[PDB]
């Protein structure tokens, strides 16, 4: 749903999508800031993955040999909004 979710693509650093999933950002209308604690600790000033989001990322990457560091600023998009596609980056 564009109104309640974002699309997440976990890519490597070579332009290649490893896994994808949808994530609930707590909204009821599209183009609206994610609720704090869904994807990031703070939607306006992201600094860490929310634990539920980190668990979903880690579960999605099981078996791939890759890992995403939610503390890395390269994986932080401020003011992420419902209906958007988020790209985060994994390394081996």
């Amino acid at each position: 749903s564009k109104a309640s979710q974002v699309k997440v693509n976990i890519n490597n650093l070579k332009g290649e999508t490893l896994k994808s999933f949808n994530y609930n950002v707590g909204t009821n209308a599209t183009n609206t800031n994610a609720v704090d604690g869904t994807v990031y600790n703070s939607t306006a000033t992201p600094e860490h993955f929310a634990q539920g989001f980190a668990d979903t990322v880690n579960n999605a990457l099981a078996g791939t040999g890759y890992k995403v560091d939610g503390d890395n600023a390269l994986n932080h998009v401020a003011n992420l909004k419902s209906g958007s596609t988020l790209t985060i980056y994994a390394t081996e």
